[PDB]
């Protein structure tokens, strides 16, 4: 019974295969058949290519050895190579063209999810070309999805030599019969077959995948659309910045490029962005996913005034100051979306671009108290219950697993009334003691939130709602301003509190505003519809945030 | 007696003054004298400009109001404005041209060093222009050097109104006689004078500075070259990445742009890069200053093999993997310089560029044991003393303050023999029990290193030297390779262990190698010669690392 799957890189996990470009160049240049593929394999196990694949020499050192082999091969076949012939140009283009074979990666991901140990086994080189980064990026994206990556140039062994196979078996800690081995080269497949391993000669992906599902007994072809890559908390880079004597802000950091600061809502975590972090980093951004003040590993002082928008924004400015960032794009959800609009209004010089999920920008009415405005809409009545210090804390901290299981549900999974909460005596009245698990979250994901809220509880989080008068007074100073920096408003059809129609007049204050809209999406936007969120954010980032 | 200094921004801390561009435009366009400066101040305290400076409106909203004021002013003077006249273009260029007035900043820095409370008090606007980032960057660089930054548009008060002055006094928590106030506008200087504050009308910097030193009794003009900005540990963003179950790596992070990974030597810290971090971040880089494995807040496992170059490099690759970085430029000193050369040899796809301070790249001799090679040079004899587990640990951990005070000294300050160490019974034999403080370090800086080494001691650090045979065997696999990615070798004239002449044959392996050389520089390169290090690194980064 199989428990490990092994994939080659060239022609298996990545396409078009770099090997096939030798035959393509020949046909394109009307050269004798196999001329380039012959110069490539010249000398066999003692030749330039084997030395390159074993790591004896780098790619830049092999280029002149390949050029000389091409001269020797054209001499024997009695022909002449063109004027502007370049091996570097041919390989630069072939490497650049080669992309991840998405269905093969999906099959490998599915096998690992079901408990398989997966590995990439590849004959590769030490790339020192000026353009080496493109391959480095490709290898990085791929490797993180597998238990092992075995490169010939790092182990000093090469396929089809039998040592690399016994080495593969040793790293897998499995007997040959427990291993499936996929390769596009028959000769390289041969020693694994001869050892007792299940083998698949890969030509077209579809047939290779049919052979793979037949032998593993796991459906890999025509499978439902997979969720985006998530985050394992213990595998992240964790960052800590003291913004003032009693306040430190924690964040998770991934990627390179323009800084993108993700600001969660209530009662959340940096982890609420788990499906966005790998996707935004892969799209070419440096993601900083915050634990907002009052949450997770960030400081949670008790004082109400420590959570007014003025203080929170000032601290986010200091956070950038301390990290040495002149700007960041600010993306917020719920209370984080409110912070992000005020960052744009008060510190436009520090905001590269602004995006909000669900939270609209609504200007302060200076002729009406916020308490009056909130009372007009019965949708916000539950926030009156959050006003009295200690009341909501006691109920929300009573049973954490119940709190999060009840809150984090899709639009059709509602378990909480969320109307007449302040008049029924609680948020959890006529709510199950043991809610079912939502289709949005695993038990493990709920337990992460439970573990985070064990440190500071709900006081700091609830304080974000206790500054209505202070926030309103501050917001009134900005009434003559407009938001003229790049801005995105993302509405969620089924958020019944932060309704899409609340965003309707935003163009009056943000004339250049761009929009996104997600259908059949509830309040917990990022985990409800992760694929669409990522699609919307990446598209806007690439067009408006550089 | 004075204890607080206040500076304006436009015409005082930053030059050329944005105000002076109205008079320059007039002369350049042969328009009536004061025409633009008149349209600028139209309406006085009720006008467009006052509303802008108080934060009622943003810069992008004021532009059309200024255009209309320019039309009304040209009408009265009976003239016509040119065809391609643009207020936006005029202000975009004026803002872009305005740079920090370095001698004024130096004087403010010196005043703060002597115990003064410093503040910037400025009439400014909420910048929402597409090019707002240039000013955001300027404000960021400046503000971090002062105790307070008071902006008119944030406080809703403006100079010369008396409220802003009483507000300034309230924030400074000082009486008017304790405050010096510098401004280029006489009218704005007036209320501070009338309140009892010492005032300076700023025209040319030199005279303003003469007036400033006369009144404070502190030398500010013709003063020695100041050291680059250092790091306050508590003000940094601290990052944490688990690279494997028992290993987490800590780093300090500052700036935006290409990732620059700084790797310290033995027995150091991320703090050894204190003078480089603010300068590299200000030069447009995202600095990641590591605590290398075995040091500070990073994990320090006890096993010797956990510190071989292979393991350390693999972990630095995983560190990049976890942060979502496809590459970083790697800059190392001492043992960090050795790691950085091996990162270039084994993972060129992950290395944007490589730079080493003092440590040369010397290829492994496969016909000679490293122990044989080290014995040939009496300079490396002290490393034989580091071999026996527990021996050097006991002596180096006996008195931490003594350890660091004895080690961290300039070339002429030597207090340790560092020859026949292994034959004299110790590193500290015939060395003072209470060494004097080196000119390179303050007591506070030594105590930082003392505090860091209290967590794990010298075991993990010493283990970096205990993998000679393993490192040599690993290095032999790379003998056929060359380093063809961008590379910098920085030699220090007076490093008597890592001598400049040891780097002489490096071009044989790194043909495209660039160089730097620092005269009168000992082993502790970064703290010995910080200005030259920064100059050399920034110049190479900008030309070779993008
Ligand atoms: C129209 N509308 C307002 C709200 C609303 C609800 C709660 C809170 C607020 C507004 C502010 C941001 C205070 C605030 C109120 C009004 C304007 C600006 C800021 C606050 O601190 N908490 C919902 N609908
Ligand atoms: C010529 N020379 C070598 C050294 C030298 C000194 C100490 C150590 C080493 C080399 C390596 C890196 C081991 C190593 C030795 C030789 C070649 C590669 C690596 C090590 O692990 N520790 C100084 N001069």
């Amino acid at each position: 019974t199989l428990r490990a799957a092994v994939f080659d890189l060239d022609g298996v996990l990545a396409l078009p295969a770099v090997f096939g470009v030798l035959g393509r160049t020949e046909e394109a240049l009307a050269l004798p058949r196999g001329l380039l593929n012959d110069a490539f394999q010249k000398g066999g196990p003692e030749g330039a290519t084997t030395r390159l694949m074993k790591g004896e020499i780098t790619l830049s050192q092999w280029i002149p050895l390949m050029e000389e082999n091409c001269r020797k091969c054209s001499e024997t076949a009695k022909v002449c190579l063109p004027k502007n012939f370049s091996i570097k140009e041919i390989f630069d283009k072939a490497i650049s063209a080669r992309k991840i074979n998405r269905p093969m990666l999906q099959a490998a991901l599915m096998l690992r999810k079901k408990g398989f140990t997966t590995a990439i086994l590849t004959n590769t080189w030490l790339d020192d070309r000026a353009e080496r980064d493109g391959l480095a990026q490709l290898m990085c994206e791929l490797k993180m999805h597998f238990d092992f990556l075995i490169e010939s140039c790092q182990v000093g062994m090469v396929k089809p030599e039998p040592q690399i196979y016994k080495f593969l078996l040793d790293t897998l800690k499995a007997s040959p019969s427990e291993v499936v081995f996929l390769d596009d080269i028959g000769a390289n497949l041969k020693p694994a077959r001869d050892l007792g391993m299940v083998t698949i000669l890969v030509q077209d992906t579809d047939t290779a995948l049919k052979e793979l599902e037949k032998v593993t007994g796991i459906q890999l072809l025509n499978t439902p659309a997979p969720l985006p890559t998530s985050c394992n908390p213990s595998d992240m880079s964790h960052g800590y910045v003291t913004v003032k004597p009693r306040v430190r802000l924690h964040f998770v950091e991934l990627g390179s490029g323009p800084a993108v600061c993700l600001c969660h809502g209530f009662p959340e975590s940096w982890y609420s962005w788990r499906y966005q972090i790998p996707a935004l980093a892969q799209a070419g951004y440096r993601v900083l996913a915050m634990d907002m003040k009052g949450y997770g590993e960030s400081s949670a002082p008790p004082e109400i005034e420590e959570y007014c928008m003025e203080v929170l924004c000032k601290e986010m400015v200091t956070f950038l100051d301390k990290l040495g960032l002149s700007q960041a794009v600010f993306i917020g959800h719920d209370w984080g979306g409110m912070l992000v609009w005020y960052m744009a209004l008060f510190y436009p010089e520090r905001v590269r671009a602004v995006a909000s999920l669900n939270t609209p920008f609504i200007p302060a009415n200076p002729n009406m108290s916020p308490l009056e405005s909130i009372k007009a809409n019965p949708v916000f009545d539950y926030q009156l219950y959050f006003q009295e210090p200690g009341v909501a804390e006691a109920e929300l901290e009573q049973n954490l697993s119940r709190t999060f299981k009840s809150l984090f549900r899709a639009s059709d999974e509602s378990v909480l009334s969320m109307h007449k909460v302040c008049e029924a005596g609680g948020l959890f009245v006529n709510s199950p003691e043991e809610p079912s698990l939502s289709r949005m979250v695993t038990e493990e994901e709920i337990q992460f939130y439970v573990q985070q809220f064990k440190k500071s509880g709900f006081r700091g989080p609830l304080n974000w709602y206790r500054n209505m008068e202070r926030n309103w007074k501050w917001a009134c100073k900005s009434l003559g301003r407009k938001i003229l920096i790049p801005a995105l408003m993302v509405t969620a059809e089924k958020d019944f509190v932060l309704v899409p129609q609340m965003s309707q007049h935003m163009e009056d204050w943000i004339p250049h505003l761009k929009r996104g809209h997600i259908e059949d999406c509830g309040h917990w936007t990022q985990m409800d519809k992760p694929t669409e969120v990522n699609q919307i954010l990446i598209k806007w980032l690439d067009s408006d945030a550089r």
